[PDB]
């Protein structure tokens, strides 16, 4: 099959920036390539077909190029409804195969988070399971790492992690942690902690709690 | 343009359920229908093309069917990579137009969210706009209800709430619900709490907080 591979996989950039995504064609494809746009939590939308014709409504900031094995999408002036993810497609030989794409975000100031610790309610623990939750609020990057400690030991494999996308309010991510155990595993341990490390924290934060207190 | 639309927008199911998606347009397209896949935070995959045509490597378990309006999309026995957002597409007609789409998600046990409540940060209070964040963890189902009350009064029009998509582990979700006051408006009440409904919480549960 034809393999695409888009560059770069991310990309920061201000509103009224200029801004060119690549896609490679592990073969050559002529101009049968097409550009979609998608925002999170919606349908996707052709942009450009035949590598540079534009569609209906999209405007002329948008720019397609290239013929053979490298394509390239540009945007004249970033707008607030333009950040979104960008993907390329191969229209040249079955299967019609996609790029991984590209996520473009709004670029600003590193922020540190803030970071909350809860124990599990007694409700829960009626039901025999225990969630503890670590809320980290409104960080820049969106890159963070969360690390569950139990007793001063390290945990894997028992949590799980929700990430937001980027908030229209101030260009942040906000992040959950919940470690989930048993009643009886949680009951057999007392200190519970999540240590988390992020460019904006000098050294990593942890938050912690020993088992009754709420 | 030609518009598509495509029921249900969310489905529940389990592991060896069959399922039936349907697509259908504004306007005779014959047999020029795509159904893409895609999962959330990764790339869409083309699934059918000629609305019954499957691309390579797809498994015999998807079968797509329809010519002129209405397009159906059948997945005999659901596996567990199945469980995805589904996308038609009529290609007759420029433009392109996508369905809205179809969120195939997967069946399992009541759970009751924590429920946490934030106050604005006074580095927020300098744009003017307090935002007081409710935010419910871990959930299942997604069907919930976060009311807003400032000095006891029902509050409607200026909360606006977003969910996540289902977990690939736990399969809960997890929602944020804003209100948005002005800073005046803000500093002019005092307690604020959000009162949260849920088929997990016999009795609606309320955090709330006092400036």
């Amino acid at each position: 099959d034809i393999q695409m591979t888009q560059s770069p996989s991310s990309l920061s950039a201000s509103v009224g920036d200029r801004v060119t995504i690549t896609c490679r064609a592990s073969q050559t494809i002529s101009n049968f390539l097409n550009w979609y746009q998608q925002k999170p939590g919606k349908a996707p939308k052709l942009l450009i077909y035949a590598a540079s014709t534009l569609q209906s409504g999209v405007p002329s900031g948008f720019s397609g190029s290239g013929s053979g094995t490298d394509f390239t999408l540009t945007i004249s002036s970033l707008q607030p409804e333009d950040f979104a993810t960008y993907y390329c497609q191969q229209t040249y030989s079955t299967p019609y195969t996609f790029g991984l794409g590209t996520k473009l975000e709004i670029k600003r100031t590193v922020a540190a988070p803030s970071v909350f610790i809860f124990p599990p309610s007694d409700e829960q623990l009626k039901s025999g399971t225990a969630s503890v939750v670590c809320l980290l609020n409104n960080f820049y990057p969106r890159e963070a790492k969360v690390q569950w400690k139990v007793d001063n030991a390290l945990q894997s494999g028992n949590s799980q992690e929700s990430v937001t996308e980027q908030d229209s309010k101030d260009s942040t991510y906000s992040l959950s942690s919940t470690l989930t155990l048993s009643k009886a595993d949680y009951e057999k341990h007392k200190v519970y902690a999540c240590e988390v490390t992020h460019q904006g924290l000098s050294s990593p934060v942890t938050k912690s709690f020993n088992r009754g207190e709420c």
